[PDB]
């Protein structure tokens, strides 16, 4: 039950004037692509506030990964879910050399040394980022819908012939050339609980098929999460702006923020 949102004075939305001119902000199924200038986060942040949203942030910080965890967390305390209840969960070799990194008021981390339920009780969405990286701006709710890909920073304006998926019909994440929405980066992906639990499942399955025949697909974990998209269109995909490499691609037109980056 989703209880009425309150009086809010916000710009009337323009049915003659579109978001943006020079990106497309709807994909083929209907899900919305999210780029700067489509939202207005106030009424978003109160639809969410309202449904007392948490939001997971999980991390895997092996070996030398541990170093950027510091600037990982300060950079998300500073601009990840401001205002919402989030818990951070970190998987890592080293539970002590986790940084002790000062968290606002409804937020929480949990260190965990190397199950699944623990999650479907704890957060209603998991978002799953890798750690050698850093927040630059705004990344809030948004994002959040049952399923989500990120467009990788350096495919977004090509055709899917020059897509790097798996190519080989072995493979189990194998795409051919006429096939294929976007190329989404392993790097930053997320849902409800349930359903990035479906696509984890389903990738994990998949690899040991693969493990099994003598193949390892071209691009890892990326490569199957990409067939899994492609069968199980997500219901947001986020612009690059959601994670961006600047010093290998500058900072073009088409991005209005930088919202979170490769550390370079
Ligand atoms: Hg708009
Ligand atoms: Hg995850
Ligand atoms: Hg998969
Ligand atoms: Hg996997
Ligand atoms: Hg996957």
């Amino acid at each position: 039950f989703m209880v009425s949102l309150p009086r809010m004075v916000y710009p009337q939305p323009k049915v003659l004037t579109p978001c943006r001119k020079d990106v497309l902000v709807v994909t083929p199924w209907l899900a919305p692509i999210v780029w700067e200038g489509t939202f207005n986060i106030d009424i978003l942040n109160e639809q969410f506030r309202l449904q007392n949203t948490t939001i997971g942030l999980t991390v895997f910080a092996i070996k030398k990964y541990v170093a950027f965890l510091k600037l990982f967390l300060e950079t998300a305390e500073k601009h990840f879910m401001v205002g919402h209840r989030v818990h951070y969960y970190v998987f890592t070799d080293q539970p002590a050399a986790v940084p002790r990194v000062t968290l606002g008021t409804g937020r929480q981390l949990s260190v965990l040394e190397v199950c699944e339920r623990r999650f479907l009780s704890e957060v209603d969405y998991l978002v799953c980022v890798d750690v050698d990286t850093e927040f630059r701006d705004h990344v809030g709710v948004e994002i959040l819908t049952p399923l989500f890909g990120t467009l990788h920073p350096s495919f977004y304006g090509s055709s899917r012939e020059a897509f790097t998926y798996e190519r080989r019909p072995q493979s189990q994440a194998y795409i051919p050339k006429d096939e294929g929405d976007f190329y989404y980066m392993g790097a930053f992906f997320g849902g409800s609980v349930q359903e990035v639990q479906r696509l984890t499942r389903a990738c994990h399955q998949a690899m040991m098929v693969d493990q099994a025949n003598g193949i390892e697909a071209v691009w890892h974990d990326e490569s199957h999460l990409n067939k899994y998209l492609l069968r199980h269109k997500p219901t947001k995909v986020l612009s690059p702006e959601y994670l961006w490499d600047q010093q290998l691609l500058g900072w073009p037109a088409v991005l209005r923020k930088l919202r979170f980056t490769a550390v370079p």
